[PDB]
C-alpha cells in the first residue's frame, strides 16, 4: 500500500482469499472489517503512529471505535483484487471519523463504504476524555482540510440513532465465548468479532435467502476475555433487523445495531 | 503466486497483518495454518484442480484431511514477507501427502514446515476408500516422481501414533461451538478452527511464557455446525509437552486426537 500524492489519504490493494469467502463464494463482511483496520493500521503506520496514538501515550490516551457503519453494493469475489482507500477527519473535540472506500480494482467501480467514529479514552480508568487542543494540531496536518466524507447525505444511515432491543428478543444465540483467534495483539476482543456475533442470531434462511447491504454498530462497552455473551435479534420490517448483544450473566449491554438485508 | 520452474510445485508470498498476529507481535500458527490452506488452494487452481477431478466428482469422492504436522522455528512478524512452496505426493492406494517449507523472504532462511496425510472418502456416506489407479494417473503429472519430504528424519516427529487421553484431563474448555467465520464456502468447519479449539485448553501462563513449536493433530470425525465441543489437555512431559482430545460435549465422541510440543521464550 501507499499514502496518496497529497499525503491526505491511504490506499492498498487485497487479493480475496479462499478461507476469507462465504457459501456464496464471496468475502464475508467480516473479511471486509478485517480489511478495513488493516488498511487503518497502514495508514497509522505510514505517517508515524502507534490504537493510532501520539504524545498520548504518556498521558495513557488511547482511539477506542464508538461506531462502525458499513454499507456494501457488491461483496468482491474469491480470487479479485479490491481496492480500499482511506482518510481520517477531525470532528471537533466530540473525536475523529475514519471513513473507507472500496473499489474493484479491475472496473474502477466503488463496490463498498466504510465510516467509523472514534473517541478518546484513558487506557486505565476507561473515562472518556474531550480532545484537548495540542493533540489535535498533531493529526491536523495527515487530515484533509475541507470535509470530504464516505456517506455525504446530510442525517444519513450512519448518524441514525439506534434503539434498545425490547425484550422477548424474536431471535438469539446464546453462550457466545472468544477464544484466542478472537483477541488482538494487545489481548483485547477485537473489533470485528462483536459483529459475527451480531449476525450469529439472524436465522440462516435469511443468510442463505438474502445479502447484508448495510451494518451499523455502537461499542458500548468492552467485552472481556473471560465474558459469555448472548445476541438478540428482532425483525423490524427488504429485511431489516434490530440487534443487541449483552452479557449472558446480568444483561450489561455491550452493543447496539442494525442490518438492512436484500433479497439475492 | 506461481508454480515453480518444473511445474512440479508452487510459490507464494504473504506480507502479514496487523490482525494476524499474537500478544507478541508475531503471527499466530493459526494464520500461519490459514496461509498454508491458502497456498495449496492455489496450487489446485494454477493446475485445473477444484482439489477433485472430473473423474471423482461424478463417484462424489472429495479429498479430506486426515493428520496435520506443523513445526514451526521462527514466527513471521508484523509487516514481515514470508514466502511459502507447497507440493503434493501419491503415498500409495492409502492416500496423497502435502508438504510445504516456509522460508523468510528477506534472509532466504527456513522458518517452519509443515506435513499433512489426506485420505479420499465419499462426500455422503462419510465411507473411505483406497486410491484408484485412473484416479492416481491424473494427480502423478503434478507431483515430483523422486521423494520429496519436508519431513525427511529416520525418526521424524510426523509419523509417530498418539494415544488417547485419560479422564480426568489436566485442563479443560467447555462448550466450544464454531460461528459463521468458523465455516468454509460448503458451510462445513473450517480444519484451522479445530487447531484454535485444541490450543483453548493450554492455560494462558504457558502461552504467555513460551512458544508452541510443533503440532501434530489427528481429524477423527467431522464438527458439524450445530455441534459443541470439550477440549481436553494434560501435561505429558526446559520444554513442555500436551496431550490433547476434542470431542462432543454430549456423549464424549472423539473428532480429535494431538499432542504440541512448546519452547521457553
Ligand atoms: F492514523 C492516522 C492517520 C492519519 C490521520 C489520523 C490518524 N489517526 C487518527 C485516528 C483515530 C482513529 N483512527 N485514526
Ligand atoms: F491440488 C493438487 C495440485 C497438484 C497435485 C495434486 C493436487 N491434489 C492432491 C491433493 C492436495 C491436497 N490433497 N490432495
Amino acid at each position: 500500500g501507499s499514502l496518496t500524492e497529497d499525503g491526505l489519504s491511504y490506499k492498498e490493494k487485497f487479493v480475496v482469499r479462499s478461507y476469507e469467502v462465504g457459501s456464496n463464494k464471496t468475502a464475508t463482511v467480516e473479511t471486509i472489517a478485517n480489511l478495513l483496520q488493516e488498511v487503518g493500521c497502514n495508514h497509522a503506520q505510514s505517517v508515524g503512529f502507534s490504537a493510532t496514538t501520539t504524545t498520548m501515550r504518556k498521558l495513557h490516551l488511547i482511539w477506542v471505535t464508538a461506531r462502525m457503519h458499513i454499507e456494501i453494493y457488491k461483496y468482491p469475489a474469491w480470487g479479485d483484487v479490491v481496492e480500499i482507500e482511506t482518510w481520517c477527519q477531525s470532528e471537533g473535540r466530540i473525536g475523529t471519523r475514519r471513513d473507507w472506500i472500496l473499489k474493484d480494482s479491475v472496473t474502477g467501480e466503488v463496490t463498498g463504504r466504510a465510516t467509523s467514529k472514534w473517541v478518546m479514552m484513558n487506557q486505565d480508568t476507561r473515562r472518556l476524555q474531550k480532545v484537548s487542543d495540542d493533540v489535535r494540531d498533531e493529526y491536523l496536518v495527515f487530515c484533509p482540510q475541507e470535509p470530504r466524507l464516505a456517506f455525504p447525505e446530510e442525517n444519513n444511515r450512519s448518524l441514525k440513532k439506534i434503539p434498545k432491543l425490547e425484550d422477548p428478543a424474536q431471535y438469539s444465540m446464546i453462550g457466545l465465548k472468544p477464544r484466542r483467534a478472537d483477541l488482538d495483539m494487545n489481548q483485547h476482543v477485537n473489533n470485528v468479532t462483536y459483529i459475527g456475533w451480531v449476525l450469529e442470531s439472524i436465522p440462516q434462511e435469511i443468510v442463505d435467502t438474502h445479502e447484508l447491504q448495510v451494518i451499523t454498530l455502537d461499542y458500548r462497552r468492552e467485552c472481556q476475555q473471560d465474558d459469555v455473551v448472548d445476541s438478540l435479534t428482532t425483525t423490524t420490517s427488504d429485511s431489516q433487523f434490530l440487534h443487541l448483544l449483552r452479557l449472558s450473566g446480568d444483561g450489561q449491554e455491550i452493543n447496539r445495531g442494525t442490518t438492512l438485508w436484500r433479497k439475492k
